[PDB]
């Protein structure tokens, strides 16, 4: 809004995310500090598809309804996992550009809150203690 000096995206980053992402619908822009942020629907489900100023795509975060919509690889790493008993809070998945270029994020909550951050064959990358402050996902560069 004009609160902030928010500015459109230029033509340029709205044809990136045209091209990634041909089916996206519902677009909202929004700014994030040196970031412009897509909220769309695509391919069924929620997305958030980030660029920098360049018109390069940085990041997609997309969510998922539940545990269930996780691979089999991802699921079972879950189940077998210390945090199997925890109350799940939200699941993403975040694509990216370089390497891993998929994580699955399972937010898990027993007191502290915990992202668990999976490789698609299962394995645990992360485990970010975000039960105070951002508990969003922002791009890697």
């Amino acid at each position: 809004d004009d609160d902030t000096g928010y500015l459109p995206p230029s033509q340029a980053i709205q044809d990136a995310l045209k091209k990634l992402y041909p089916n996206a619908t519902a677009i909202k822009w929004e700014q994030k500090g040196v970031y412009y942020v897509a909220d769309c629907q695509a391919d069924g489900r929620e997305k958030e598809v980030w660029f920098d100023a360049n018109a390069n795509w940085l990041m997609t975060e997309t969510e998922l309804n539940s545990i269930n919509n996780l691979p089999p690889a991802v699921l079972t790493a879950f189940m077998e996992s210390s945090y199997n008993n925890w109350v799940v809070d939200d699941v993403v998945i975040l694509e990216y550009p370089n390497e891993p270029s998929t994580e699955f994020v399972v937010t898990v909550e027993q007191g502290k809150k915990v992202d668990l951050y999976f490789s698609e064959g299962g394995g645990l990358l992360h485990e970010k203690d975000v039960t105070n402050g951002d508990d969003t996902h922002w791009p890697r560069v």
